[PDB]
Formats: structure tokens, sequence, C-alpha cells
């Protein structure tokens, strides 16, 4: 971990299959930081990732989303191996703290109002995180959150969603909406907000919701506890093998909401259920979610703000946008 004498004294904290993040202490300020070492520079895909995170995550600027406060890097393309990325230390993550803590309904309501504070900046950007989960949702002593991991972001795109049926998808599983599998490229909002239905779910309990464990399991893990969709939200799917897929099923019933959360407040099983919405086009929309009576302790329009400017949208042209991106970070 070639990191400078700004950042002396390291760690061992978290990872990724083209990089890795651990801690080290500041010396310009004065405090423990996280770094990240990526090493991209072998694949286009992840050279197109480490680039997409650092565009959105310098433009970027809210209490809720998780900042770049350096980059370490070579001073030429040629020396540029790897390059350092230096953020806030947090104490934990939501993933972590789920695998340990039981969280009181003041802490899931907090969490969550945190979540769509930082996604409905986001999304006035016109970007989709597209890869929200516990393990992206960064938390300091104080129970403050930040969302992390950018690399799988895009320009929203709703009018190029449509998609055959069994698609190939990117991000986790687990929180993938039900269309993914079925007729979308999950390039529209509302595929963020059934991942923070994913994630409430699961502060409500400590277990995923919708654990899947193949590509086509994790839609029926939806449908076991949505039930059978209605008519109308089949008559949505014009794609004929999707719709032909969900007709072949057994017809099952909703699981209520309360018979799965029976400690859960009411008012977050409501927001939960818009969350949750199988049609995508009816699904709850993320300023309508901060609005919902389950957040009105916090519920302050002019207190979440919005982006000023948002976005319209091979290996060795991304490595020279990367060092070009990476340049106001340079000594000189
Ligand atoms: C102590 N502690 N415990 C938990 C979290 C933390 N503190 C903490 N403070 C600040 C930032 C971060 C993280 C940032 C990122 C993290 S944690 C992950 C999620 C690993 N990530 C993706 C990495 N990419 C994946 C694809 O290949 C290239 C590398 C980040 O960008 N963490």
């Amino acid at each position: 971990f070639d990191v400078g004498p700004r950042y002396t004294n390291l760690s061992y904290i978290g990872e990724g299959a083209y990089g890795m993040v651990c801690s080290a202490y500041d010396n310009v300020n004065k405090v423990r930081v996280a770094i990240k070492k990526i090493s991209p520079f072998e694949h286009q895909t992840y050279c197109q990732r480490t680039l997409r995170e650092i565009k959105i995550l310098l433009r970027f600027r809210h209490e809720n989303i998780i900042g770049i406060n350096d980059i370490i890097r070579a001073p030429t393309i040629e020396q540029m191996k790897d390059v350092y990325i230096v953020q806030d230390l947090m104490e934990t993550d939501l993933y972590k703290l789920l695998k340990t803590q039981h969280l009181s309904n003041d802490h899931i309501c907090y969490f969550l109002y945190q979540i769509l504070r930082g996604l409905k900046y986001i999304h006035s950007a016109n970007v989709l995180h597209r890869d929200l989960k516990p393990s992206n949702l960064l938390l300091n002593t104080t129970c403050d959150l930040k969302i992390c991991d950018f690399g799988l972001a895009r320009v929203a795109d709703p009018d190029h969603d449509h998609t055959g049926f069994l698609t190939e998808y990117v991000a986790t599983r687990w929180y993938r909406a039900p269309e993914i599998m079925l007729n979308s490229k999950g390039y529209t909002k509302s595929i963020d907000i059934w991942s923070v239905g994913c994630i409430l779910a699961e502060m409500l309990s400590n277990r995923p919701i919708f654990p899947g464990k193949h590509y086509l399991d994790q839609l029926n893990h939806i449908l076991g506890i949505l039930g059978s969709p209605s008519q109308e939200d089949l008559n949505c799917i014009i794609n004929l093998k999707a719709r032909n897929y969900l007709l072949s099923l057994p017809h099952k019933n909703k699981v209520p909401w309360n018979r799965l959360f029976p400690n859960a407040d009411s008012k977050a099983l409501d927001l939960l259920d818009k969350m949750l919405t199988f049609n995508p086009h009816k699904r709850i929309e993320v300023e309508q979610a901060l609005a919902h009576p389950y957040l009105e302790q916090y519920y302050d329009p002019s207190d979440e703000p919005i982006a000023e400017a948002p976005f319209k949208f091979p290996k060795e042209k991304l490595k020279e946008l990367i060092f070009e991106e990476t340049a106001r970070f340079q000594p000189g």
C-alpha cells in the first residue's frame, strides 16, 4: 500500500474484485481515514467503473454520500499502476451492524431517513446507484449514514430500459427488483427504491428478505411474499417469454407484512409495502417515500437537498481519463 508520507500507520478493513479498502492515519488534517487501493488497468469494464465512481463522487456533495478527500497516484501514466482513493473513515457499515446488533425502531427510522435523503440527491442528479445494499451503507459512531460504492451507477435511461427474459445482470442478487429478471435493464429510478425496500425489510429482522441462491430463484423468493402478480401488472409485461413464465407458476397469495414482521411499526410496514411493489410504475418514488407518515419526525424538504448539476451521459483511453480525472489531487 503505497500512500506516501501523508498516510502513516495502516490496518485491514474491506475488499473488491479489482480493488481493496483499508485504513491509515492522515497528517494534513489530523485524523484516521479510509483508503482504497484500486488496480483496474487490465479490464475495460473495471476501468469504466473506477471512472464512473470517481467522476460521480467528485461531482457530488451531500452529507449522506461518501466523498473523496484525496486521490494518490503516480505522477505519470507510465508509472501509474494503482489509484489510492482516500475517504472519511466510517466506524462500520450496515452489513456488519445487522449481523451483530438488534436495531431499535428509532434507529431503523433514522437509517431509512438518511438513505432516502442521500437517494433523493442521487436521483435528482439523474443518476442510479444500482447496487444499494447493507455493505454499501457506512455508519459512524453516532449512526450518521453515508452511501458508498458507485461503480455500478448509471445515468437514468427509462426509454432504453426494456430487454428480454433472463437477461444477465451485474448488481447484487438479493437486492434486485423482480423486473430485472423479467424485462428490465435497471435503467429506471424504481430499481433503487426496490433495493431500499429490501434494506428496510432486513433492518426489521436482521435477515435478508429475498435471499435467492441463483438468478431465477430470486424472483420466486419475491413472489413467495408478494404473491402472484395481478392481471393488470402482468399485462404491463408485454414480453411473451416473461409473461408466459409468470403464467406457468402456481397461484401464490400475498404473505401479510405484519406476519412476516410482527414487532415492526405499522407505518414502517405501510412504507415497505409501497417500496416492494411488483409493478415498478406503481412503486413509490424517493420524494414520496420521504413524505410518508413513518418519516414525519425527520421530513423537511428544505433540508433534503438536490443536485445543482445532474448528468446527461477502450481500457487505454480509460486509463487516460482516470489520469485526467485525478489530476486535481496531484502536487503542482
Ligand atoms: C470500517 N468500515 N467497515 C465497513 C466500512 C468501513 N469504513 C469505510 N470508511 C470509508 C469508506 C469505506 C468503503 C468504501 C468502499 C467500500 S467500504 C467497498 C464497499 C468495499 N467499496 C467497493 C470497492 N470496490 C469494489 C469493486 O472493486 C474495486 C473496489 C467501496 O468503494 N469504508
